[PDB]
């Protein structure tokens, strides 16, 4: 039966290709969402970074110098691709390439390790010291061997020349002594100088300056000269070394009046001066996960900076310090860094107990601050040592002696021993003592001397002293309890002088001795510490989480530093021993990650968008199927011979074709839009095609539930969207499913699509992206769901949906034969001419018809020559065809020629045969001229003509019909008669209807036998004889009637009514009547024969109220009506009482499930806050006993942390058992790889291949090697696995095994256990200076003894504790604490672990380390008002979403009202009420009143729901009336707002969906815009915001309600905030500033919209007039003009009798033309027996409680009177409509189409009621399209029944074996075709022929049917 598929598919394609709006939308709308996705993809570029190795971070326990150097160097936390030096096992110092370190290295290499130069330098040192000692006069304490007491010796004073001299024989004093005395003296004399005795310059003899030291021998030799010129080559090599040259080249801008960049270039110089990091100084990685901190300001671009503090005058600092603070805070450039650094530099630390134990702990922790104070004192000592240096370089006596030695004749070696050694001798005179005391002029000092550098060094020292004085080093303030703290801390945070509060619990103010286990809490500001309510990063981000400022609050906030200080103080308090070990937190290395945030969107937006891509489409598909079912058109196909599965097969082919085109376009769009980079387009195409197939099965399944096309189209999209939501619910609980409950949930197609696209996103994060070889593999490596199973089970869902849809369609059809069980006498009449079976409906005629249809199986009878339809179902289905039912069976959009082709090819035939048949159109249907016209374009007569002609498209021998012309136009009835007669073809045509006139002329070979038992055969000749009436204002015809009655032996007004033919008597009466016609007033004459309808009948105060008594009664009636309509209807109950209730309940669930945003409790800060993890251990320096015992007390005895304390640490964390050491088993080829190949230290293991710029992977693909040879494991007693990373490359192992660890964890990427958060490397020795302090003090004292600089109080105070300063400057023994920053509280917890290990290692022999420990707790202080503002913003955003949901829920009830109103308006029920006498004002007022009542009930229910939650924001006593007012007034204002939607729209379900969408859109926009634009505190949009709030959006009641709820939430939040702070709040609604504005706006807007709605609203007494003068003219327009439906004045002048106006009755408009029953059932279809009550209580007018008395209106039908109006059939419905139309006894009765399809008996009852009414004296005017009903019901008035026939061209019709007909024809021709019946069209000859009947029958005049103005 493939031809059926082909034909139905062609039909479906032809209908689909003509809509031209669904076609384009179904292809464009899905593309728009993915264009949005493309834009999002372009707006979210991926962030890729290389391998990250981070520099070591020192701690205060490691000494001031490493700690500060780390602080300065690692301000950016740089990423180095190569491992840092600190990551090596034995070394910790990354400052190896710094210029200072290299200069120090060269200093040791050349000077310290010189060739025994130390000995020579020392010898020179004691040489100078001995010379200085000899320089001292020491009064007379001299050896007296030589006259050298004092004053440059006294040789002249004491010698042999004293007194008279002459001791040496002939000694003379300046008298040219012949003999010179030399025995008593160590060394031509005359008065004149330069003589023979004065030949020597100074002293020729005794040139040695030693002079045996003048005491105890020890003469100073030339050892100083020997050392001289030996230091010169080494000094030159040191100076010319590249390190020293680099030092000079970088230091030139420094220490000068330069600094071109005040801070940018200074940092650049200081970096390579102190840090010297490789690469370009490293690079920082940026943390983009702003949503993890709830930092909405960062996303929106708001500044998010706290308010600046006040100047606070000067405080206790210096003027320079205050100026610096004010400049730093005021400068916008440097206020952020200064804000971060101020608590550290100048802040206070507060401790609560104030106990002797606490004071001891803090004194021990003070070490860093004593060290800083010592540095400050050392710098301050310059103030009193600098002038001494300057004076020493002034005269003094040492510098003068040096100058004299240089000033000696030739200065011994004038050119120096090291001649030409780049050093001039004048450098000892100038540039060292230039110009003596002072320079002669500016720049005359050779520009470089002692003072030239003295100013620069003095200025630098004084400036650094000034800067250092701006520091607070007495940071510890003692309080009494934690209540006094957090109050001082609040003020300090206000002025930014608070570091932390170190509160010690479990210890009283009098506690002196420390407990073995010490707990303490560090209380920080929440802005400088990680939040304690969250420990992980939620959504796992590919990245190291290593932004220096964004996610290192523990470092730069001072938490880690203070924790280290406090724990070190506790350690020193407990152990009472010197075991100095530092801490070197070192972040774990990270591999080549790729951060693609767009995947998040792709993980959430891709499914929903796809669903939203089909919503409209799915609706249309359903709108097709139900449209084939509601139009009784699927049953037409089933009668035609479809299989009930070929139709759905073709529906699939059509829908699948359109969806396949759409999916092809979407796949091309996605691939070329770079939404998916690394995916094969074919698998994505197949995934989308499987989703499409599941969607089409959803369409088929949903089409069975519904029976109305419009409702199905409106609601199918709603079900389709709703079905996806379970996926959203399951995504939050993704870990809950165990691949079995997930399967159960995924029976829904959207949920399975969501799972599949989740797997797609997971594969797209990698470089694979759903290839053919990985669809069946789950990337999580632990889930059995996979992705291929997703597509397969979506196909399974499609099959299940289709099967269940087929089952339901078979079992629950619309109206047809249904197999409820779970399956999965009689003869033939004449066979020629147009036979007609006439009978009452339901009396067996329909049963005989159905038996003849073939539907009911034939029993003991033959439908045709085939024997039986039961015996031969295939036969008599092609010939016995053309089944024309009462329903018009056509297509909405298909063409007439297309109908002909489709129906000709459906019943056999072929395309050529169908085309040939369509060519023979047999005229009609506009011939071939109207071929291109669509079926809907054709008029009703044309539509029915085509429907009947469709029966003759195929060659059909038997064409049985059912009312071909039941309600067709009279001209159209003639046309259909001509078409049907022209297609007789000798066929057994059978037609059945209640219209006998249709069988009068076109009916031949009549057989009215369907009477239930075939009582009468009813052949036309036989039916004729089962008498004739005579037709002819004078009023005297009563006497004339007797004459005619006597001549030929039912009278009414304006007319005359009165075998065995009696020709002689009849002809005599006819001649007498014709002769007397002139005398009488009759204009014409006629003859009436026996009607065919009668043949079938053979078997069968004032009562009226006036004035104000109306309106009140009016409203009651209307109220009552709607009351009934809201009791019978249950849809109006679910759409008004529960739907808002359920949505509000869901919204409140959402509100209460969200956790509070500002809890921040105390966190115990231990590594086991993360459950299962690997912690690693490295042992370096095994020789040290201290490190061995530290490893012992770290590994097994107490273990890590404090979980094992021998006395119970935490009940929630018990201690288990420790497994023995075990190296994990490894694959054989891994060992082969590691043994066969060569691996060096630089390349110890295979390298992970990360992103290659063309295949970007989230993490590198690590080969089988990775770290390699897994380390031994222990499964520590703390239920955590310890790895032994001893003698192994820790950095390589970590960075290459991290991906393997994290692949297992990231099964969901929502709460990941990285299984590795920290580790300990016990080792790393920092080289220290060998000065040892005391030697330095001795050297400085000796130097100060050489020249009397001495010192003062400051120098002595500085020198008191130099050895302690040197000891605390740096720490030699150290331990590294590796931490993973992706765990937030990781580094602090492992500081705690390391300090516990250090404390346990230092314990004495006794006092077992099991019990000792330290516990750190992070408990942030109470939030400030600025932070509480953000918390309030978050909470009120949740409340705003709740308010939006409340608006959306409450908008349903007014929508239900609008659907009621539109349903009442469309079916003209509202117009009927207006016609009866309901004024528009009264109608709208009572509708508004009832709507307010219903909404009040619904809002009371919603208020009950709210109060059931005890929400303080809304349900508090001061807010409950507010919430009630908001709800009630919102409804009361929004109901009139959408009243006009009744006029705008015409379809109820469409109105519901459109109004719900509009309300949701308006509500979300109104709430969100005002809630978001108010967040921008400092902007120019605020005015814009106000232009949105006060004026723009206040018009919408949605905005009023939403802003009211939001403002209530904000007011309650701020009231709670002030109550927490104790300031209290007014909290008074109805103030016009909080909520009163919205209430007044609602009050005004309700009235305004109600007025807008009211503005939108803007014949003789006894003769029936048949208003059918022109059929083509719009009589419906005339009736509307006579009624209130149309106000067009372009019409004829008419009056209602009582009043005359433009609208006839416009002058009065009261109780005029009361009935207006048109060709429409103006029934509410929900009220029973109340129509006669509603249409009488006051609606026509109040009849004074006479409702029961006026029960006569129930004469037509009393059995169905008490049943629902929609419950019973159309005949009873229209009988009730007519009864309520003429219920008020009006003078004028309007009737349109007086009787539609109804039983002839009921039609007779209606006609007798009408004629009785018109005889009573009530005027009736009637119109009809059948026009057969006008006869015998309407009076002489017509648009004269006999007069019209006579005036128009017409005449009487005369009707009379085979040879016997010849005499009749010959006789008939004498006076003036079919077998046994002659139809001759034709007065004197007629009378004569009647008398001559024997020589040769019934004769009737022209009827109203014949010649109905054909023109
Ligand atoms: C104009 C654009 C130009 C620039 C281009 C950028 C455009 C691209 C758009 C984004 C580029 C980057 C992609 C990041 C977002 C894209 C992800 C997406 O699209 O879907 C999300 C929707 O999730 C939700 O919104 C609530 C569910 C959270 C459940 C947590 C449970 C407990 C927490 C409850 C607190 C909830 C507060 C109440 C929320 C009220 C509703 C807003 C599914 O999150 P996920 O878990 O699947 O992924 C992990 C992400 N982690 C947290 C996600 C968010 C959004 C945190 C927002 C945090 C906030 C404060 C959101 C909104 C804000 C609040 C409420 C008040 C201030 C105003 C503001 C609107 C800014
Ligand atoms: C400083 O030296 C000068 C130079 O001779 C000399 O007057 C004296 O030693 C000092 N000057 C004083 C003390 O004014
Ligand atoms: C090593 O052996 C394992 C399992 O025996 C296998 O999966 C892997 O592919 C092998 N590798 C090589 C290089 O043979
Ligand atoms: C050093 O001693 C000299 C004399 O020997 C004296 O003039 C000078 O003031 C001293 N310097 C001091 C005490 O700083
Ligand atoms: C901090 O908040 C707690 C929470 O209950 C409160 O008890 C305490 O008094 C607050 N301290 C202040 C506001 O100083
Ligand atoms: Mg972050």
């Amino acid at each position: 039966f493939v031809r059926q598929i082909q034909l139905l598919l062609w039909k479906n394609w032809t209908l689909r290709k003509r809509q031209k709006i669904r076609f384009v939308v179904e292809l464009v709308w899905p593309l728009s969402l993915f264009l949005v996705l493309i834009w999002l993809r372009n707006a979210n570029p991926l962030y890729s970074h290389h391998e990250c190795h981070f520099p070591n971070k020192a701690m205060p326990s490691a000494g001031m110098l490493p700690w500060l150097q780390g602080i300065f160097c690692n301000v950016n936390n740089p990423c180095f691709q190569s491992p840092t030096p600190g990551e090596s096992p034995g070394i910790v110092s990354n400052y190896n390439n710094s210029i200072l370190a290299r200069v120090y290295r060269d200093f040791q290499e050349l000077l310290m390790n010189a060739p025994e130069s130390q000995h020579l330098g020392r010898i020179w040192t004691e040489l100078h010291i001995l010379s200085q000692f000899m320089d001292t006069l020491r009064t007379h304490p001299e050896r007296i061997a030589g006259r050298g007491i004092r004053i440059r010796d006294i040789l002249k004073d004491e010698e042999t020349l004293t007194l008279f001299l002459i001791k040496n024989i002939g000694l003379s004093d300046s008298v040219v002594y012949l003999l010179i005395n030399s025995q008593v003296r160590p060394e031509l004399q005359w008065i004149e100088d330069t003589l023979y005795a004065n030949v020597d310059f100074f002293k020729l003899f005794r040139v040695l300056p030693t002079l045996l030291d003048s005491r105890s021998q020890g003469i100073n030799l030339r050892s100083w000269g020997g050392i001289l010129s030996d230091m010169s080559p080494r000094i030159q090599e040191f100076i010319h070394r590249p390190s020293m040259q680099d030092l000079l080249w970088v230091t030139r801008p420094l220490m000068q009046n330069g600094g071109p960049e005040t801070f940018t270039k200074l940092m650049g110089i200081l970096s390579d001066l102190l840090c010297g990091y490789p690469e370009g100084g490293g690079s920082r990685v940026l943390s983009f996960n702003w949503y993890e901190d709830n930092n909405y300001k960062a996303f929106l671009g708001i500044d998010s900076t706290r308010k600046d503090p006040i100047y606070s005058y000067d405080r206790r600092t210096t003027s320079f310090c205050n100026a610096l603070i004010q400049s730093l805070e005021s400068n916008p450039l440097t206020k952020i860094a200064w804000r971060a650094a101020k608590p550290l530099l100048m802040g206070k630390i507060l401790y609560t107990p104030d106990s002797p134990a606490a004071r001891r702990i803090l004194k021990n922790a003070n070490s860093t601050f004593e060290e800083l104070e010592h540095v400050r004192k050392l710098v301050k000592a310059w103030e009193e040592v600098g002038p001494q240096i300057w004076y020493f370089f002034d005269n003094s006596t040492q510098m003068n002696m040096i100058r004299d030695t240089l000033g000696n004749p030739t200065v011994k070696d004038f050119l120096n021993r090291q001649l030409g050694e780049e050093g001039i001798t004048a450098e000892a005179i100038l540039n060292f003592l230039y110009k003596g005391p002072r320079e002669s002029q500016a720049d005359d000092m050779a520009n470089f001397d002692w003072r030239d550098i003295f100013n620069i060094t003095d200025r630098t020292l004084r400036l650094v002293n000034q800067y250092l004085e701006c520091l607070v080093l007495d940071k510890f303030e003692s309080y009494n309890d934690e209540t006094q703290l957090t109050q001082r801390a609040l003020s300090l945070l206000e002025e930014n002088m608070f570091w932390a509060g170190v509160v010690f619990p479990d210890m009283y103010p009098w506690t002196s001795s420390l407990p073995p286990h010490v707990k303490y809490k560090i209380r920080m500001d929440i802005d400088v510490v990680e939040k304690t309510n969250k420990i992980k990063d939620r959504y796992w981000d590919s990245g190291p989480r290593a932004d220096p400022v964004e996610d290192f609050r523990y470092i730069w906030g001072g938490f880690a530093y203070l924790q280290d200080m406090v724990e070190q103080g506790i350690t020193r308090s407990q152990v009472q021993a010197e075991a100095p070990v530092g801490i070197y937190l070192q972040q774990m290395p990270y591999p080549c990650f790729v951060d693609d945030s767009f995947m998040i969107i792709l993980n959430r937006c891709f499914p929903i968008f796809m669903v939203l891509a089909w919503i409209y489409s799915v609706s249309m598909t359903v709108k097709s199927i139900v449209l084939e079912k509601e139009l009784r058109l699927k049953e037409t196909l089933k009668n035609q011979g479809v299989s009930n599965a070929v139709i759905w097969c073709t529906w699939f082919l059509d829908s699948f074709s359109i969806m396949s085109m759409s999916i092809f376009l979407l796949t091309i769009f996605i691939m070329h839009g770079r939404i998916l980079h690394y995916s094969d387009p074919f698998i994505l195409f197949l995934f989308l095609l499987a989703f499409s197939t599941a969607t089409i099965m959803l369409c088929f399944l949903l089409s069975t539930f519904f029976s109305k096309a419009s409702l199905a189209a409106a609601c199918s999209g709603v079900i389709y969207f709703t079905l996806y939501l379970p996926h959203i619910l399951c995504f939050a609980w993704q870990d809950r499913m165990t691949a079995e409950l997930k399967k159960a949930v995924s029976l829904l197609s959207p949920v399975a699509f969501g799972f599949g696209t989740e797997y797609l996103v997971r594969f797209e994060e990698q470089g694979l992206g759903l290839q053919w070889s990985n669809i069946g593999n789950s990337p999580t490596e632990g889930d059995e769901f996979s992705f291929l199973l997703s597509m397969q089970m979506m196909l399974l869902d499609a099959a299940v949906y289709g099967l269940l849809a087929w089952y339901l369609d078979q079992v629950f059809p619309g109206d047809y034969g249904t197999p409820l069980p779970w399956y999965f006498l009689n003869i033939t009449f004449y066979e020629n001419q147009i036979t007609a079976f006439l009978g009452h409906n339901g009396a067996g005629k329909t049963t005989t018809l159905s038996i003849l249809t073939g539907l009911l199986p034939p029993t003991s009878g033959t439908v045709l020559v085939g024997g039986r339809d039961i015996e031969t179902s295939l036969d008599a289905v092609r010939q016995s065809l053309g089944m024309c039912p009462q329903h018009n069976i056509l297509f909405h959009h298909l063409t007439v020629a297309e109908h002909m082709l489709f129906y000709a090819q459906l019943k056999g035939k072929s395309q050529e045969e169908a085309q040939l048949e369509m060519e023979a159109m047999l005229e009609d249907t506009g011939l071939h001229h109207k071929r291109n016209e669509e079926a809907q374009d054709l008029s009703g007569g044309m539509q029915r003509k085509l429907s009947v002609a469709i029966a003759f498209v195929g060659d059909a021998k038997v064409v049985i019909l059912d009312e071909p012309t039941s309600g067709v136009d009279p001209y159209s009835r003639r046309s259909i008669w001509d078409l049907l007669l022209k297609y007789r073809s000798g066929r057994t045509i059978i037609m059945s209807t209640h219209h006998m006139d249709e069988a009068d002329l076109l009916g031949d070979r009549i057989a009215i036998i369907a009477q239930g038992r075939l009582y009468c055969s009813g052949t036309p000749l036989f039916l004729k004889n089962c008498g004739l009436y005579l037709t002819l204002l004078d009023g005297d015809v009563n006497e004339l009637m007797d004459v005619v009655l006597h001549h030929v032996p039912e009278c009414i007004g304006q007319e005359l009514i009165f075998k065995n033919f009696k020709h002689r008597a009849y002809a005599s009466l006819f001649r007498e009547l014709e002769e007397t016609l002139a005398d009488l007033g009759l204009s014409s004459f006629g003859i009436s024969d026996t009607p065919l309808e009668e043949i079938f009948l053979k078997v069968t105060g004032p009562q009226l109220n006036t004035g104000t008594q109306l309106v009140l009664q009016h409203v009651q009636a209307l109220l009552v009506k709607r009351f009934q309509h809201t009791i019978r209807s249950h849809k109006d109950f679910l759409a008004q009482i529960v739907l808002p209730a359920t949505f509000v309940f869901l919204a409140l669930m959402l509100s209460i499930v969200i956790p509070p945003f500002g809890e921040y409790p105390a966190l115990t800060l231990h590594p086991w806050i993360y459950g299962q993890q690997y912690t690693f251990f490295s042992m370096d320096e095994p020789g040290s006993e201290q490190f061995t015992v530290l490893a012992d007390v770290l590994l097994n005895k107490p273990g890590f942390g404090n979980r094992c304390l021998k006395e119970g640490w935490l009940p929630e964390y018990p201690c288990g058992n420790s497994t023995p050491w075990k190296t994990p088993s490894v694959s054989p080829n891994i060992t082969q790889l590691f043994q066969k190949q060569k691996w060096t230290q630089v390349n110890p293991s295979p390298s992970c291949r990360c992103s290659t710029r063309e295949k970007l992977t989230m993490l590198p693909e690590c080969p089988e090697g990775a770290g390699g040879l897994p380390p031994p494991q222990r499964t520590q007693r703390s239920t955590e696995i310890l790895q032994d990373l001893t003698d192994r490359n820790i950095s390589d192992f970590l960075v290459k095994t991290y991906p393997a660890l994290i692949r297992s964890s990231l099964k969901s990427k929502f709460w990941v256990n990285e299984q590795r958060y920290g580790g300990i490397s016990i080792g790393g020795k920092l080289p220290v200076v060998p000065i040892t302090g005391e030697a330095l003090v001795g050297f400085l004292s000796d130097l100060g003894r050489i020249m009397n600089v001495s010192g003062g109080p400051i120098t002595r105070e500085a020198s008191k504790e130099i050895p302690d300063f040197l000891k605390h400057l740096e720490t030699e023994d150290n331990i590294k604490v590796w931490f993973n920053n992706k765990g937030w509280h990781a580094l602090v917890s492992f500081l705690n672990v390391a300090h516990n290990a250090i404390l346990r290692a230092s314990l004495p022999k006794d006092r077992s380390p099991e019990e000792y420990g330290i516990t750190v707790i992070s408990q942030p202080l109470n939030l400030t008002k600025e932070q509480l503002s953000e918390i309030t913003v978050l909470t009120t955003s949740v409340d705003a979403v709740v308010a939006i949901c409340v608006i959306f829920s409450m908008s349903f009830v007014p929508a239900s009202f609008v659907l009621y109103l539109i349903q009442e308006r469309v079916n003209k029920s509202k117009h009927l009420q207006f016609i009866s006498g309901v004024s528009p004002t009264t109608y709208w007022v009572t509708n508004f009143l009832w709507d307010i009542m219903n909404y009040s009930v619904s809002a009371g229910l919603v208020v009950g729901i709210f109060i059931g939650f005890q929400k303080k924001a809304y349900t508090s006593p001061e807010n409950l009336p507010a919430l009630v007012a908001l709800l009630l007034l919102y409804g009361w204002a929004v109901i009139p707002m959408m009243y006009p939607a009744s006029f705008l729209f015409d379809v109820p379900s469409t109105a519901y969906v459109a109004l719900s969408c509009a309300n949701l859109f308006i509500g979300i926009n109104s709430s969100a815009i005002t809630f978001i634009l108010e967040l921008f505190e400092n902007n120019r949009t605020l005015l814009r915001f106000n232009a949105v709030l006060r004026k723009l959006l206040i018009v919408f009641p949605h905005f009023c309600l939403g802003r009211g709820l939001i403002d209530l939430a904000l007011s309650q939040a701020v009231t709670d905030v002030y109550a927490r702070f104790g300031e209290e709040h007014s909290a008074n609604p109805f103030h016009w500033d909080l909520i009163g504005k919205n209430l007044f706006a609602m009050v005004v807007e309700g009235v305004v919209y109600f007025l807008l709605t009211l503005l939108v609203q803007r014949v003789r007494p006894g003769e029936c007039f048949g208003l059918l003068g022109v059929n083509g003219a719009g009589k419906t327009t005339t009736f509307k003009m006579l009624t209130g439906d149309t106000t067009v004045t372009s019409g004829d002048a008419t009056v209602a009798g009582k009043s005359i106006l433009t609208n006839i009755s416009e002058v009065h408009q009261n109780m005029g033309y009361c009935p207006q029953f048109d060709a429409i059932d103006e029934l509410l279809t929900g009220r029973e027996h109340l129509y006669l009550y509603a249409r009488l209580r006051g609606v026509p007018a109040e009849e004074i409680e006479k409702v029961a008395n006026w029960s006569i209106k129930s004469l037509g039908l009393t059995v169905y009177a008490d049943c629902l109006a929609g419950t019973y059939s159309g005949g009873n419905k229209r009988k009730l409509s007519t009864a309520i139309a003429l219920i008020g006894c009006p003078p004028l009765v309007l009737l349109d189409e007086p009787t539609t399809g109804m039983d002839p008996q009921a039609r007779r009852m209606l006609w007798n009621v009408i004629v009785s009414i018109i005889r009573e004296g009530r005027a009736v005017v009637l119109t009809s399209h059948s026009m057969e009903e006008c006869e015998a019901l309407c009076t002489r008035l017509a648009i004269t029944i006999q007069h019209l026939k006579s005036k128009f061209g017409d005449g009487y019709i005369v009707t009379m074996l085979l040879p016997d007909l010849n005499p009749v024809e010959q006789f008939f021709q004498g006076n003036f075709r079919h077998y046994n019946m002659l139809q001759f069209q034709v007065a004197r000859i007629f009378q004569l022929l009647l008398s001559h009947k024997d020589s040769l029958y019934s004769v009737t005049q022209t009827t109203l049917d014949q010649v109905f103005v054909n023109f």
